[PDB]
């Protein structure tokens, strides 16, 4: 040491960290990037448990994002700043178990709650170096320890033989779980609470933290949750052990490869071989599906998320829940023939039809012909654009908006205090059409207040906007509720229940108090078409 | 003698009576015998003309109502007691009632002809809710209305025998019709412009007479009020038919030829002492002989009639009340009754619609309850108890209603639709029933006309209206005044706009689409799941 900056200097379990003062729009906030928390799951520990970084010597600078875990880049719209957001902007490699910390400058005196944020991706993709999901907003504006970490995708992360020793599948979700381990022991050098940590995050984030609820090892690891835009239940999120098996045997002979010497062939493809071939393995053509995704292997998961949130007890539990107002729109574009970014996407009653089969790929064909019947408008059956909204409502509301609402009502029920939300503003700068009205993913950005850098171009009241919802957040993190304590004057937020099944809509105007998520609708998916699949 | 009363028909002569209407005098002829009385050999067969007569017949009173099943559920109840039969009961009752102005049209004047309902078990063209003379008076219309045989006289059916070969109550209508053709002229109606009429079973009835082509000669528009040929309770296979008889005579004593000589020994309220008995589940809303699915009367299914009939030269109106259910849930579902709310538990909900649909599956059922249920209120009595309601209603006349009117359309027919929803000043049900199926009658007929009934003047001016709209459908096939120019008028009914029009003391609205989400589910999924 001697010249450098005092105050970006810090020891963890395993060494000595130097991070990088970061300009906010409000001042600096202190940042620690690339902090390894696991041994590189890399040869022969590929699809392996993670095991606990061995101690380093000197000081590890921890300036810098980063390699990105090893995974499909998407080509469907090349250049195009509304599929490229998302995809990685660092290396790829195996070699990807590095988290990161942003925390006030100079760090906080007393003790500061700490947020958690676990990426989507479909368990596919993902990075924790992406510009949305960018900490020093929170950090600086709200005093937040806001900590991201990369977790293993795609069939490095969750590819199973279920029983095996060398491909237990889940290991993606073990990767999250040791960067939780990893903050509590370590979170206190910055300044962060370990006694209060809030995990949130978006699609598969979500997912992966409904499935830390369920899963009793990660309990002592957290104490309260948010879940934007995603569930541990409903149709994409798990898998059986036997499809789980089936899937991987399957991408095992489309590479040309007892389970021990399966997965030993496997170990010895290229990173990129396996990642040409994930899309190859799914039952059907759909959309809203993806290839390798956690198991139900009885262990991580004891039985089906279904199974879990229907019966355990939540009482202890605070949760934040909530959808966008256009949940299914993204996905039509990536698979449903009549969609496209480019055109207004008007479909015939016909192209609904098939791609209903698409969006619930598996529904029997009564079960399909229930769908079409829900949500067709009888007064205008074949009116192109109440089909193509139609068509994003299907696959928004049976992936999202209706597992949501059973995750609400079952936690609601058993002893959970649960806030439930609608998003419903669209960006000003959103690159994609506006059919696709108020999209996937594009609430995060205000979350994590991108609208407070003015060079990003938002409009002021979206920066008043971002304030409002980074209160919400960071209190809800603070307190179990995301109510200012001291402002009553504004209206209030109600927790959702069984009885009044309150939830709130978030946009440029004031928080207004409605009732039932999607209610009628979701009695068909929820309670209507599990019976029918029972026949 | 008043040479107004006094006409000579086809089998002789007759001497009808001058009655008052609030607006003047009408002739009126009742009690006129259009068929060979359908006793002792005759029972349970087709009818047969009546022969001529010496004399002059007097028809100055209502004649025998057709023996029936009399309703005991609310022993003097004005609500159910205006239903029951007002004059003795009798095998021997098929006869027809005209009212004309008085004196006699001059120029041929259009008929409308009265079909009652009943559910093919009860009814009569003597009710004072189907007076005719208010029609006559005001609207210059000839009225007709006839008895027809119902229950197991009407309906009784061993599908091939030659002794009950089935629908010979429809028979009986059939023949008022051919009757009105060769005798209506001598009143001054025109028998080129017959419009049927009818409501529920008697709507079925009129619906049943467009889908047969030998009447098809004998009117020329239709009337359908809250019932259809189509649909569950209208109608029975020949194979059900076969087995509702058998099972009566078994029920009372007894190849078709010797069981049917049984049957016709036993006196008369043997048989309806067992009407109710052979009904394949416990229900609502069923009745045990109804028109029977011959390949005679009805070469086919009404289903698959409306589906591929010919409609182009042919008019309908049709419509439903705005709370057809409510009436029928007292009959049958436990926690029903005209006496208090009848606010029902959840569970009393589940065991109502397993009465309601009971020709539906578990997962039939199951898929009824998740649809009726208002999930943001799911346990809350008011909402379960107008959503049984809902269900018994919407099952057995508005969805079957909108079937028909929507394969009418489609299939060159002209087609009316409404929704009436005024509740009578005077009802007494209670007021959880809302608008209740049967109680557009009397507007229709236009008894607010009448003083002593304590109708409000709202009421008296809205009945008015409603008999221009039906005569002026009688008169041309379109409810319009060709007088009134001013808007909104009454439009079609068509696949692509769906529009009906609200009958209140508002004026006229027209809305879009009846009930065409909830119509989708019995309509179109409903069938898909029961038959796989
Ligand atoms: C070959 C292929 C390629 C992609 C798919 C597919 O279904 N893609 C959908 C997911 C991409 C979303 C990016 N994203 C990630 C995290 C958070 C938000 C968002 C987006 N915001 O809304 C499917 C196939 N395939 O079926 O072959
Ligand atoms: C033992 C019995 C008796 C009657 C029923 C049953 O379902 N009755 C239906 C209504 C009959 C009278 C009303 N009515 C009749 C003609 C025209 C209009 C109206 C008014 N309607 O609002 C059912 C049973 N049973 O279940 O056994
Ligand atoms: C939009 O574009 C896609 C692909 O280019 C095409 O299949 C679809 O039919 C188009 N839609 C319209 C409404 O032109
Ligand atoms: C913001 O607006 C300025 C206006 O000159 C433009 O030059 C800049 O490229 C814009 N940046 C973004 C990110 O939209």
């Amino acid at each position: 040491e001697g010249r450098e900056d005092p105050q970006l200097l810090v020891r963890v379990r395993g060494g000595q960290l130097r991070g990088i003062r970061l300009k906010a729009p409000g001042g600096p906030v202190s940042a620690f990037l690339g902090i390894p928390f696991a041994e590189p799951p890399v040869g022969s520990r590929r699809f392996m448990p993670p095991e606990p970084k061995r101690p380093w010597s000197g000081v590890l600078d921890a300036t810098t994002f980063q390699n990105v875990c090893y995974q499909y880049v998407d080509t469907l719209y090349p250049g195009f700043e509304g599929t490229e957001m998302w995809n990685p902007n660092r290396e790829l490699s195996e070699d990807c178990l590095y988290l990161n910390v942003w925390t006030p400058y100079p760090r906080p005196a007393s003790p500061t709650p700490v947020l958690i944020w676990i990426y989507g991706g479909g368990f596919y993709s993902g990075a924790a170096s992406l510009d949305v999901y960018d900490g020093r907003f929170l950090a600086q504006v709200e005093g937040a320890v806001l900590v991201s970490m990369n977790y293993r995708v795609g069939t490095f992360g969750f590819l199973a033989l279920p029983g095996s020793r060398e491909a237990p599948g889940n290991v993606g979700l073990l990767d999250q779980r040791l960067a939780l381990q990893w903050v509590q022991e370590n979170i206190a050098a910055f300044g962060g609470d370990p006694m209060s940590v809030t995990l949130f995050g978006e699609s598969a984030g979500a997912a992966s933290v409904g499935m830390h609820i369920l899963s009793l090892p990660s309990r002592s690891l957290f104490h309260r949750a948010v879940l934007q835009s995603g569930t541990p239940n409903g149709p994409w999120a798990t898998v059986s052990a036997g499809e789980a098996r089936r899937r991987a045997t399957l991408l095992a002979r489309l590479v040309g490869c007892n389970d021990t010497e399966l997965i030993a062939c496997l170990r010895t493809r290229p990173a990129q071989d396996l990642v040409d071939h994930e899309w190859h393995v799914l039952p059907q053509e759909s959309i809203f599906r993806f290839s390798f995704v956690p198991v139900v292997d009885g262990d991580f998961l004891s039985d089906t998320p279904e199974a879990l949130i229907n019966t355990g007890d939540f009482q202890d539990l605070q949760v934040l829940v909530g959808v966008v107002k256009d949940e299914g729109s993204y996905f039509l574009v990536y698979g449903v023939p009549g969609f496209s970014k480019d055109n207004e996407s008007l479909i015939s009653r016909a192209q609904f039809l098939a791609g209903v089969r698409i969006g619930v790929p598996q529904a029997s064909d009564l079960a399909a012909e229930a769908v079409v019947l829900h949500y067709t408008d009888w007064l205008h059956p074949e009116d192109p654009t109440h089909l193509r909204d139609a068509m994003s409502a299907v696959v928004g509301d049976h992936n999202v908006v209706c597992p949501v609402a059973q995750l609400a009502g079952r936690l609601a029920a058993q002893g959970a205090r649960v806030y439930a939300y609608i998003f419903e503003h669209r960006a000003s700068t959103l690159t994609w059409p506006l059919w696709m009205g108020v999209p996937h993913g594009y609430e995060i950005e205000f979350i994590f207040g991108l609208p407070l850098d003015p060079s990003l171009n938002y409009t002021t009241e979206e920066r008043i906007f971002a304030q409002r919802l980074m209160k919400y957040w960071t209190n809800f993190a603070r307190t179990g509720d995301p109510n200012d304590p001291r402002d009553s004057k504004s209206p209030q937020w109600p927790p959702y229940t069984t009885a009044a099944q309150q939830y709130v809509s978030l946009n440029l105007k004031p928080l207004e108090v409605r009732r039932g998520l999607r209610a009628q609708t979701c009695a068909f998916w929820n309670r209507f078409l599990p019976k029918l699949l029972s026949a």
